[PDB]
């Protein structure tokens, strides 16, 4: 399959997924002097108090925490969105060194990692239908910088030993994703795509201005996960990020001055 190596990485993906060269691919560089302040953008509404996490799993390209999305329990509304989007999963992208790892960049600056909270539009009934629609998904992107530890991340860090290799999963209940959010919800937004295959152009991106800080010890434990399955030669799971794609005929909007 596809991956992040020399022989199967992002520069190869277009051969199996020709939309890789499409008109609204992600991630992009956010040029802060070209982003347009839009006063008609409304504040984000993040309602996660009733979130029910289920499992954590190594899927061979990242690790994901999955949630119960059978009811409106953890939802994202407002901002640039119409209607209600349910939280499905979150996952990360990170680097081998602290100056790389994020997918979006800000004035070409890379962060050490990027957190994606993936939500789908309830009017389409299930997430599979939503991926077929230009407004089907909303992904909330949060940058990680290395500094002080993030206490709300430690429960994720401490379970990573149990999902070291591809295909492993573990029970991961009662995790509160509100502990991963920055203080401010100011954001940029633009229409884009999934950043992994199938690279579907179905995503409203909401990228928060304020990074969260995590400690060197916390990010170091991300870098000990494996791309390989158990009993295979060890390949560290690092640099699972797609490089920035051409902005083409799109405008990035900012919620703030
Ligand atoms: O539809 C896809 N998957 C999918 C669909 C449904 S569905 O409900 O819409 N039938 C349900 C589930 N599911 O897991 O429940 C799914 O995983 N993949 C996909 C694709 F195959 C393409 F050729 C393509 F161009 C593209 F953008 C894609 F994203
Ligand atoms: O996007 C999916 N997962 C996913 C997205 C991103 S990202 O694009 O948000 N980055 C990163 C990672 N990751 O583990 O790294 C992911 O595993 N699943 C998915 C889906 F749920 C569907 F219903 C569907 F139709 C389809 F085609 C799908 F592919
Ligand atoms: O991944 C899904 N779709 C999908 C993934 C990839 S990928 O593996 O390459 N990323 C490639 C294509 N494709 O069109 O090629 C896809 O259609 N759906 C999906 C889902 F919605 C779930 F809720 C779930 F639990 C699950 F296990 C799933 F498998
Ligand atoms: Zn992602």
């Amino acid at each position: 399959h596809w991956g992040y190596g020399k022989h199967n990485g992002p520069e190869h993906w277009h051969k199996d997924f020709p939309i890789a060269k499409g008109e609204r691919q992600s991630p992009v560089d956010i040029d802060t002097h070209t982003a347009k302040y839009d006063p008609s953008l409304k504040p984000l509404s993040v309602s996660y108090d009733q979130a029910t996490s289920l499992r954590i799993l190594n899927n061979g390209h990242s690790f994901q925490v999955t949630f119960d999305d059978s009811q409106d329990k953890a939802v994202l509304k407002g901002g640039p969105l119409d209607g209600t989007y349910r939280l499905l999963q979150f996952h990360f992208h990170w680097g081998s060194l602290d100056g790389q790892g994020s997918e979006h960049t800000v004035d070409k600056k890379k962060y050490a990692a990027e957190l994606h909270l993936v939500h789908w539009n309830t009017k389409y009934g299930d997430v599979g239908k939503a991926v077929q629609q230009p407004d089907g998904l909303a992904v909330l992107g949060i940058f990680l910088k290395v500094g002080s530890a993030k206490p709300g991340l430690q429960k994720v860090v401490d379970v990573l030993d149990s999902i070291k290799t591809e295909g492993k999963s573990a029970d991961f209940t009662n995790f509160d994703p509100r502990g991963l959010l920055p203080e401010s919800l100011d954001y940029w937004t633009y229409p884009g795509s999934l950043t992994t295959p199938p690279l579907a152009e179905c995503v409203t991106w909401i990228v928060l201005k304020e990074p969260i800080s995590v400690s060197s010890e916390q990010v170091l434990k991300f870098r000990k996960l494996n791309f390989n399955g158990e009993g295979e030669p060890e390949e560290l799971m690092v640099d699972n990020w797609r490089p920035a794609q051409p902005l083409k005929n799109r405008q990035i909007k900012a919620s703030f001055k």
